[PDB]
RNA sequence: CCCCCCCCCGGGGGGGG
RNA sequence: CCCCCCCCCGGGGGGGG
């Protein structure tokens, strides 16, 4: 057995309905498979539930050839009577097309895909409205998990369709044995997996502790891997210890401040720029993240294939004297909302808020900080009653296609209320993004994404603060631990020496 | 039941990073 | 880590008894 300690914050057996950009979803990446995985900087598609695919010459039709012989989990709540096939893919993709899903609604997946049909039991046809170079990447994201149509059918007969997300059935290398809300998930190896079996038979995912206590549990041998350690407690760790080791990874893990474009005073570009210039972001990174983050003058991370070498100068970096000149006379009062949760991209949200409140005080701007819960925030956004000026947030992604993160955060939409906290709509921005998916040439796409990014850093609908590393500590008895920019920890490769 | 062919997985070996 | 080639095994599919 191995115990893996992580945060309970926004844990779910279903990321399609969870909040976008908050989690690598370590548990559901073990129990469900996708049609493809992307594992590398180059954006190679690894065949998973699809063995292969073709694209039509006009680029509007994709054929998925599904792997034969794949089994869904035999659990106490479900006995499958057929193998995975096209019906499962059609059910799964059709559900999110709507033929509330925050990620898919934020990318507007139903304005990309026209239909999804089974040509045969082992071949699916996707047709698009127009050529779209992003589609296969979205189907390789953590959100695009394939469910069991047979299970969903059985449950619909007796009304219990909610149980799809409470008692999971997947094709992945682990299955759910049992769990206790906010305490633990017990995983057991799938003995009928379609690829190399997981080496460790039993895995407990411990959710029951805050950052402080996770290293306590680790050194008291209550868990053998521990995610997202406290940052002051990394100072207590060494690299050359025989008994444990650390790993850390870059990726798409961004803390940022969004301006509410619904507030008339936030529309003034002079105000946003001066507010950006009031912030001592270097002080913030040093003081909150220590060494686990760098100041972010870019939306697109350097590990992304879309990243343009030459990180320029940010025109609105710390300059407290210019900020004070522009702001002091306006007698500004800003409401700053902070989400009261553990966040992969911000270890001390309130402490960061207070530092922002301080920096803006020096520029003569009064800030009232307001702690808020995810449920409260979610309700207000769904209800369009949100009345913040600033909100402190972030984005986490294992998918480094900018269509999968820049679009949810900043694109026009009516059904992107959970992800676009700026309430920002810019036609010029949206044209860059739409151009970026009309070609399959990486450099061509990158150019379009860099033009979009450059526009964002001029307009300042958000202020980027920090690119945050993901860290874990592992017990030296454990091998096969690979932390990567490109997804969650794969439990199936863990083993004991 | 058997025999071709295709495909996928796993394992072993050899060659090249 | 990976990628070819070979062998063995397992599974699926197609064709022929
Ligand atoms: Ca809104």
């Amino acid at each position: 057995g191995l115990t893996y300690c992580t945060h309970a914050s926004g844990f779910s057996f279903n990321p399609q309905t969870a909040d976008a950009g908050t989690s690598m979803n370590v548990v559901t990446e073990q129990i469900y498979n996708k049609l493809f995985d992307i594992k590398n900087h180059s954006a190679t598609l690894t065949p998973m539930l699809a063995q292969s695919y073709s694209i039509s010459a006009d680029g509007k039709e994709i054929l998925l050839n599904l792997r034969h012989g794949v089994k869904f989990h035999q659990t106490p709540w479900f006995t499958p009577t057929r193998d995975f096939n096209a019906e499962d893919v059609v059910f799964s993709i059709n559900r999110v097309l709507g033929h509330r899903f925050p990620y898919f609604d934020s990318i507007k997946l139903n304005e990309k895909i026209k239909s999804v049909t089974a040509l045969s039991p082992y071949q699916v046809k996707i047709e698009l409205f127009a050529p779209d170079s992003s589609i296969l990447s979205h189907l390789a994201s953590q959100y695009a998990i394939i469910f069991s149509q047979e299970y969903a059918y059985q449950l619909s007969a007796d009304d219990n369709l909610a149980q799809l997300d409470t008692h999971p059935v997947g094709t992945g290398p682990y299955q759910v044995k049992d769990y206790v809300y906010n305490q633990y998930v017990r995983l057991v190896r799938n003995e009928n997996y379609w690829k190399k079996e997981a080496k460790i038979e039993h895995i407990i995912v411990d959710l029951s502790t805050d950052r402080s206590g996770r290293l306590v549990k680790f050194f008291n041998n209550e868990c053998q891997i521990a995610s997202y350690p406290e940052v002051s407690q990394i100072g207590l760790l060494k690299n050359d210890d025989k008994h444990y080791y650390m790993q850390s990874t870059d990726g798409m893990n961004l803390a940022y401040l969004a301006f509410n474009f619904d507030k008339p005073l936030m529309r003034d570009h002079e105000i946003r720029a001066a507010i950006s210039q009031s912030l001592n972001r270097a002080r913030i990174i040093h003081s909150i993240y220590h060494n686990t983050a760098t100041v972010a003058n870019n939306i697109i991370p350097e590990v992304s294939w879309a990243s343009t070498v030459n990180t320029p100068e940010f025109e609105f970096d710390y300059h407290p004297k210019i900020a004070k000149n522009k702001l002091a006379d306006k007698n500004l009062l800003l409401n700053l909302w902070v989400i009261n949760e553990e966040q992969v991209y911000n270890p001390a949200p309130f402490k960061m808020a207070e530092m922002i409140k301080w920096d803006l005080a020096q520029a003569g701007v009064k800030v009232k900080v307001r702690a808020v819960t995810r449920p409260f925030l979610t309700a207000q956004l769904r209800n369009q009653s949100e009345n913040y000026d600033l909100i402190l947030s972030g984005w986490l992604a294992g998918n480094l296609d900018p269509d999968g993160f820049m679009r949810p955060i900043l694109s026009c939409g009516t059904k992107n209320e959970l992800t676009n906290l700026s309430n920002w709509c810019n036609e010029e921005f949206d044209q860059f993004m739409d151009r970026a998916i009309t070609t399959s040439h990486l450099s061509s796409r990158a150019k379009a994404y860099n033009e979009a990014q450059e526009l964002v850093l001029r307009e300042l609908p958000i202020i980027p603060i920090a690119n945050v590393k993901r860290i874990l500590v592992a017990n030296s008895r454990v091998k096969g631990v690979k932390m990567t920019p490109f997804g969650s920890l794969d439990f199936s490769t863990l083993y004991f020496i």
